[PDB]
């Protein structure tokens, strides 16, 4: 099995708020944590903003979030977007209050930052496993001080986030990663690591952790073939292991805006074809050297699921019967 085989339920808390209830294969209502932890997921993503109005993904909410996951037994995986709200290569607002004119105060705000929330888990005794500076940073974080226009100031700022987890109470130093969208394309991922890299801002000795992002449905170029190759290339050129951090796979897609990648267009939309999927996936992981694991995006956000594609449903439960799909179990045991 993979080291991490894992989910990102973030909503989890907006939906049990709402009303929300899911129930295990036997039908019988329970714990979305617990059924997951019993199916063999191992890890939780949980994604983290700072300053929402809102409070939306806050640190009290991912505190509230963290203690059902260790309690279920799983590690965390924290995913901070270095944002009041969504973060990804066409979007990396810099938190209200931090600074979009000082460098300096920035690597300070930012330094501050990951050291508070690593002190506040601390606090509460929960063990961070992975925690990633910034979400898909391939466009840089933190505009404009992060743009790519400045591959240092970008190699700066996760230098300062890097340590700001190093210097924590955290008992054991959580992995840090860097998570890039596209993981399919060895060109993007080799020229944001090498780029950055080369301008000594960010020591390799900073990080320990590769993830990135691997959709079906966003570009008929996202084959199987083209990932292995990435994710090969990535641990043999830097000696760093690898994460699939974030993925989906359709029980509906009535209609896709993109061709689907040649190596998966023989794979139906259905939850057996969630679970072929998957499994294809996990073999692309598992033959590589450092191949960690793999965590499903939102699989139980009942209300949103699509999960921003084109396509009908990326759930892996039953937006009827908040009854979980035989997936989850193909998902635990990857
Ligand atoms: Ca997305």
């Amino acid at each position: 099995a993979l080291t991490y085989r894992g989910a990102d339920i973030s909503s989890l808390l907006l939906l049990e708020d709402e009303g929300y209830s899911y129930k295990n294969l036997n039908g019988q209502t329970q714990a979305l944590e617990t059924i997951l932890a019993d199916a063999g997921i191992n890890s939780i993503r949980q994604r983290v903003w700072v300053n929402p109005s809102d409070g939306s993904y806050d640190l009290d909410y991912n505190l509230e979030l963290a203690k059902r996951v260790k309690a279920a037994g799983m590690s965390l995986y924290l995913d901070l977007h270095l944002s009041d709200t969504w973060a990804d290569p066409s979007d990396q607002t810099t938190p209200s209050g931090w600074s979009t004119t000082d460098l300096g105060t920035l690597k300070w705000q930012l330094y501050n930052y990951t050291l508070e929330v690593c002190n506040t888990f601390a606090e509460n005794d929960i063990d961070i496993e992975i925690i990633s500076i910034g979400n898909e940073i391939r466009a840089g974080l933190l505009w404009p001080l992060g743009e790519t226009s400045s591959y240092s100031n970008i190699g700066a700022l996760l230098h300062s986030g890097a340590w700001g987890v190093k210097d924590s109470n955290l008992a054991t130093t959580p992995k840090i990663m860097i998570h890039l969208d596209d993981g399919w394309s060895w060109d993007q991922q080799n020229y944001f690591y090498e780029t950055v890299l080369a301008t000594g801002e960010l020591l390799s000795t900073d990080f320990d952790y590769f993830g990135v992002s691997y959709y079906p449905f966003y570009s008929a170029s996202a084959t199987l073939a083209s990932l292995k190759t990435s994710l090969a290339n990535l641990q043999s050129t830097y000696d760093k292991p690898v994460v699939v951090v974030e993925t989906n796979w359709p029980v509906s897609c009535p209609n896709p805006a993109y061709a689907f990648p040649s190596d998966l267009s023989s794979i139906p939309f259905s939850v057996a074809g969630q679970q072929e999927f998957l499994e294809k996936l996990a073999a692309v992981v598992e033959a590589t050297t450092d191949g960690l694991g793999v965590y499903y995006w939102e699989p139980a956000w009942i209300g949103n699921a699509g999960l921003g594609s084109s396509c009908a449903d990326n759930l892996m439960v039953d937006y009827t019967t908040d009854e979980v799909y035989e997936s989850i179990e193909t998902l635990g045991e990857l």
